[PDB]
């Protein structure tokens, strides 16, 4: 019954709500030891092992439902409102999960497609400390490779690894000019 | 009269002609002493210094409008034609420009718009080893950021630093958080 429920649960939940609730379990179950957990049921019976879910105690799951917003499954399966869950998340202590995955996964939540790639482009400009805007042009990117020194008369591997995956033409003028340096 | 004509060639030329051949001319005048180059004649005279153009040596002007495919240029201020160019410059020792410049030129002159993109792109994940691509989601990012040891509990600058450029509730989430750490 109560397992067997577990795995109704377990059955409505996709791709992204498995991801999202593993993120979310990150407090308890560390990243390397979720890459067996290939659905949602492991995620749950891990839980268990950890004494963090039985049936005398729904109280994570609950909380875990609520985050990723199925409201539709506390009410079918768990018989739960959102009223319930929002009066006692509000009450300090009683929350589970601390408030830096909270927070994190709700800034996955405001992000839509064009503020992800965005993103993803900002924090490798963050990272490279190399922000490419869309003012400069080809050439300048060449100076600032020459700048890096990652790119010169005798070293093109970058250039040639970052071509190759462009346009065979490109890396075909690269290598009739290396060819020419007999 | 030369002068003259040198000003004339100089009024044809925009922006992307002066970057292109300022580039083209690195083998002798230094990256940082093309900045103050505003214009084509200042490129000319530039080269004047160095005797590298005058009265009786326009090679490397014509050279110049060749690779940079003003042709038109050529024929009406310097009597030139393509098949005269392509003759000489064929011709062992008559190029004045390496072949190293005139590679990374090409380059710049195959690659278009999507596939600059791509190339700023594929530059940046060559650079910072983190390719992250279109397949992964915010979540799987913040973890490879914990992984990089650029995100946690106590390291928010890298993160508000991305979010700033992206939407003031992301950051208001984040120093909602921080603020509650009291």
């Amino acid at each position: 019954d109560f397992s067997r429920n577990l795995y109704d649960i377990g059955e409505q939940l996709d791709s992204e709500d498995l991801a999202s609730l593993k993120f979310l379990s990150l407090d308890y179950i560390p990243q390397r030891k979720q890459e067996p957990i290939k659905d949602a049921l492991m995620l749950f019976q891990r839980l268990q092992e950890k004494r963090m879910l039985e049936e005398s105690n729904l109280s994570f799951l609950k909380e875990l439902l609520f985050r990723i917003n199925r409201l539709d499954l506390l009410i079918t399966y768990l018989n739960t409102r959102k009223e319930e869950m929002e009066r006692e998340l509000q009450t300090p202590g009683r929350a589970q999960i601390s408030a830096y995955r909270v927070m994190l996964y709700q800034i996955s939540e405001e992000v839509s497609r064009s503020e992800l790639r965005s993103f993803k482009a900002l924090l490798q400009e963050e990272i490279s400390k190399c922000k490419l805007d869309d003012d400069m042009n080809l050439l300048d990117i060449f100076i600032e490779m020459e700048k890096r020194v990652i790119l010169g008369e005798g070293k093109l591997d970058i250039l040639k690894r970052v071509c190759a995956q462009i346009n065979k033409s490109l890396l075909k003028i690269i290598n009739d000019y290396e060819e020419f340096s007999k």
